[PDB]
């Protein structure tokens, strides 16, 4: 059982909002003509530079040629060898090693003719609570268009949602009190995630004016630089709600567990190397007692249902995750996408070899871009996800 | 006085011992026709991939197009912005705003009929002491051969070296004892560097082994994984050798300060962004008492002229440094290379306005190359700058 071949087929798939993101659909082929699939979700975010896909193939290739897919530690070990952890979010290298990774995951399942799910220690749940996500209010005046987001997709069976904030206090207080005003109890609003975009003690003012408005907050994301382990920490102190972090890299990891920085780490494949890593990051959580929340980056069908897969094995997951991805983006390619209902994602038909999802080649070739350069976008837009 | 175009030119220059490094000459144009020239160093390390520089300079240019180059913060802020700093040793995006940033110098420099010296607070030294690297050690094999390579470079003039080591002690340790043997005092090791291989524990029985050997010892560099502050710091107090470690983002450095994990600041352009963020990083290194050295990832003539002049404008620098890249590689893409002797590396002529350098078009022709993709290298040679 060798890897023989690889294909990296770049997408383009914008969002209803308009903002448009890039992604590469990962093939593993081997000898006995078994294939994985796998996604490196989501390259559009900052640094501003692309990744050569032609090279990028090359020394992939040179990585897992004629090795046996089931050598996961090794194969891992090489991947991050080659592209180190970074102590960055948003590093690309890390969207690398997650699509070869979820592939690797695919394709060994399907060889053994099981779910990814009895691939990752089976099911703990069938389904996990997400939310949706409401734009960061730059303006007052967007207020009104961010209700009718709450609106519509409460009918749709969201009920619960999170809140980007931090770039106008007065803005986000505003929504806050429209959403109880009209909503009441009907909504929640679990996390409010401030980016990174302030320093701790700022971020506590803003922390104390928001949470005049509890919706059944769940916990208070990134209110701190990136890596400021000592002020996730005092913040944590002086915060009644939890305080939750993204896991970028195992350091940054480490240092937050060794000082108690914070209460719930937030995990997703995509910013840690893959289901491999995640799971190690999610292990390393249990082991310290903490609390865990499948984060996102906003992945398509094939990235959302290898977390689903995960995030449905897990006992540390007590609160509402992020996934949704195939409902900001107005297309995927897939032949039939990951569902939600009511809130919660849920994990592919276990009885369903490998991922769970089949790729569609008239949407590979529909969304088919030449490369992951660029188009014009602000630094705002790109923290923010807009358009 | 405002940009109207930029040009990026890929070259691949080998060194004499193998090692093929691919860099980028910048070129930045002015409506007055006054233009800037740069580098953006040695892409050649991991992460393994590459960056595309058709977009890079679509990016890059967005940024650019129509500044006033002398508005030097406005536009490093800008660049950051796009690149920010990952607390990665060799985030590409630092070599990037390196290569803008050196480049905008060259050009303010020029257009005030000026050398970049003065525009750096002038000159504290005419050169600066260096020392020629020796090669990591696999095997004891490689001993002989690392002895005629100090018995050739000490006849050049290099009087003082710097040992990378950490991947086998024994052989580490062979060679040290051979050249004590072999020159006695003649030749001086400044430093042993460990490139983040080993826990600080391990690398304390390193030292207390190698440290036996002390010909001239300078400092200890990297003794320590990256970004692990607390096992810098505790390595500190149980070292009698200064501790030096590199400066990759400013978060990195102001953690080194905050826990006097370290005793020198080992300071380049091209791995802290370029000149406007080396010097922030100088001046925070110096209101802070902390020495500081000199690094470098062994960049052409133009990127060296770039550091000279930087060099020789700081007040703490009182160790030997390790810029000899016009050394190692076989060409260059310049007219007339830095100059070279008895170890010192002299800074370009004060009296000629901008670097000090000027390009070559034959040999920036002759060393062209399609893009920054990669050829056959092992992470062993990556690490070890090894062929
Ligand atoms: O939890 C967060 O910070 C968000 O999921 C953040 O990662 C977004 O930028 C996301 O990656 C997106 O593209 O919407
Ligand atoms: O001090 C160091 O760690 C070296 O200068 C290191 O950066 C080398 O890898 C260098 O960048 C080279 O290419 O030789
Ligand atoms: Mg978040
Ligand atoms: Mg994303
Ligand atoms: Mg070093
Ligand atoms: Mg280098």
């Amino acid at each position: 059982m060798k890897i023989t071949d690889l294909e990296l087929h770049a997408v383009g798939i914008p969002r209803h909002t308009g903002f448009v993101n890039k992604h590469v659909i990962v093939k593993i082929h081997t000898d006995e003509g078994l294939t994985g699939i796998g996604e490196m979700s989501d390259f559009s975010h900052l640094p501003l530079y692309s990744v050569d896909l032609h090279d990028l193939k090359q020394g992939l290739l040179s990585i897992l040629l004629g090795q046996n897919p089931f050598d996961l530690m090794k194969i891992n070990k090489e991947l991050t060898d080659n592209f180190p952890e970074t102590m960055y979010y948003f590093e690309k290298g890390s969207f690398i090693r997650n699509g070869i990774d979820n592939a690797l995951h695919d394709l060994c399942a399907k060889y053994l003719d099981i779910s990814v799910s009895d691939f990752l220690g089976g099911r703990v749940k069938e389904k996990i609570k997400v939310c949706y996500p409401i734009f960061r209010h730059r303006f007052s005046e967007e207020v009104e268009s961010n209700l009718d987001v709450v609106r519509q997709k409460l009918e749709q069976g969201f009920d619960v949602f999170r809140l980007y904030v931090g770039k106008n206090l007065d803005a986000d207080e505003e929504f806050l009190s429209r959403v109880k005003e009209e909503f009441g109890s009907r909504v929640r609003i679990k996390s409010y995630d401030f980016s990174h975009l302030l320093n701790w003690k700022d971020a506590h003012r803003a922390i104390k004016r928001l949470t005049k408005y509890d919706l059944g907050l769940e916990m208070i994301e990134s209110p701190a630089p990136r890596n400021d382990f000592d002020g996730l920490y005092q913040l944590r102190l002086k915060t009644d709600y939890p305080i939750s972090e993204h896991v970028w890299s195992f350091k940054q990891q480490q240092e937050m567990i060794k000082k108690d920085a914070i209460d719930i780490f937030n995990i997703s494949p995509v910013f840690i190397g893959g289901l491999t890593s995640a799971k190690k990051a999610a292990y390393a959580a249990e082991v310290a007692s903490k609390d865990v929340v499948l984060g996102t980056t906003q992945e398509l069908s094939v990235g959302t249902a290898a977390m689903a897969h995960l995030g449905c094995s897990l006992t540390n997951i007590n609160h509402t995750s992020d996934p949704t991805g195939p409902e900001l983006y107005v297309g995927d390619v897939v032949k039939n996408r990951v569902t939600y209902k009511d809130g919660y994602l849920y994990a592919p038909d276990r009885s369903v070899k490998g991922l769970g999802i089949e790729l569609d080649e008239s949407l590979l070739a529909k969304y088919q871009v030449p490369d992951l350069s660029w188009d014009n976008v602000t630094v705002h837009q790109l923290q923010d996800r807009t358009a």
